[PDB]
């Protein structure tokens, strides 16, 4: 029945140059899941570093709006990251279909995005490469941030000004800039900076002047100004941005705060027993959850949600 572990591969839903993503079915539960398959035999050093960083990141993130990791399968030649499947697909697709989002809907999505990126930042993680393909949707139209493994058509229009001026290109401030671009695209359905070429693009970014769409609220535009600051050391933190008026319109008793991760349940008597009857030991279930092993036992545990 299965192609790898407990998974019947179904359909390629994404191709990168060094990685394929497949839609697949867990067999014991029959849930749909995303499998990232990386051929390590093709990868050079920087690629390999990038990959092991990805695995590190994925094992740690536990957010409603970032794709969740279920299992890692390692062989010498090939690595598999089994993660959550977002059936809504790319937010890019959605924009092309229905045009720009009304500020109400953009806000709902953007509160999610900001929550997720600031969560990462809390854990001293910066994505450094937020572009359109990183924003996916679940079936209820929730945001799902995807891919921390960098896998040049998408990149440039989301690049912070530092890139083009030789300055260091690390730090949460990079992501803050990208969030501005993303915001602009949600409400306008287009990019703040584009060019017919790389120099055009670079001049427009270094200038940092986007053009204001006539239909756009002044509240939105004050939000934009908080993200798209040229000087990296003068850009706000997402924690500060969270307090923003536009961020909170319609949540007047529900301001946006940093995500508080809920305490772990590695001892669900319900699921545990169902796995003892399914052929696992209790010491092995607990040891896998607490050792946070992301093994076959852990995958089954989480997938019974
Ligand atoms: C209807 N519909 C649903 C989907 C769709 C596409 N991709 C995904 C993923 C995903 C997890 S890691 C990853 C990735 O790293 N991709 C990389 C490899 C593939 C190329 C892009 C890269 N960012 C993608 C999860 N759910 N999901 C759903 C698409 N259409």
């Amino acid at each position: 029945q299965p192609h790898i572990g407990n998974y019947r591969l179904l359909k390629t839903i994404g191709k990168g140059n060094f990685a394929k993503v497949k839609l697949a079915r867990h067999i014991l539960t029959g849930k749909e899941v995303a499998v990232k398959i990386i051929d390590k035999t093709q990868l050079n050093s920087s690629s390999l570093q990038k990959l092991f960083r990805e695995v590190r990141i994925m094992k740690v993130l536990n957010h409603p709006n970032i794709v969740k990791l279920f299992e890692v399968i390692e062989t010498e030649k090939t690595l598999y990251l089994v993660m959550e499947y977002a059936s809504g697909g790319e937010v890019f697709d959605y924009l092309v279909a229905h045009g720009r989002m009304k500020e109400k809907e953009a806000r709902a999505k953007f509160r999610q995005i900001v929550s997720a990126v600031q969560y990462c930042h809390q854990k001293f993680i910066v994505h450094r490469d937020l572009k359109a393909e990183n924003l996916l949707l679940d079936a209820d139209m929730n945001i799902k941030i995807a891919d921390f493994g960098f896998s040049f058509c998408g990149s440039p229009p989301y690049a912070a000004p530092e890139l083009f001026q030789g300055k260091k290109y690390d730090g949460p401030e990079v992501d803050v800039w990208s969030l501005g671009v993303i915001l602009y695209t949600l409400v306008s359905g287009s990019l703040p900076f584009d060019g017919q070429n790389l120099k055009e693009l670079r001049e427009r970014v270094l200038r940092g002047k986007y053009r204001i769409p006539f239909y756009m609220s002044t509240d939105c535009e004050n939000l934009l100004k908080k993200f798209l600051i040229l000087n990296p050391s003068k850009r706000g933190t997402l924690e500060q941005i969270m307090k923003d008026r536009w961020m909170n319109v319609g949540h007047e008793d529900d301001e946006l705060k940093p995500y508080v991760e809920p305490l772990p349940d590695y001892k669900d008597p319900r699921r545990t027993e169902l796995m003892v009857s399914m052929g696992y030991t209790r010491e092995e279930i607990q040891d896998s959850l607490v050792g946070q092993r992301y093994n076959e036992v852990m995958a089954t545990y989480l997938l019974l949600g």
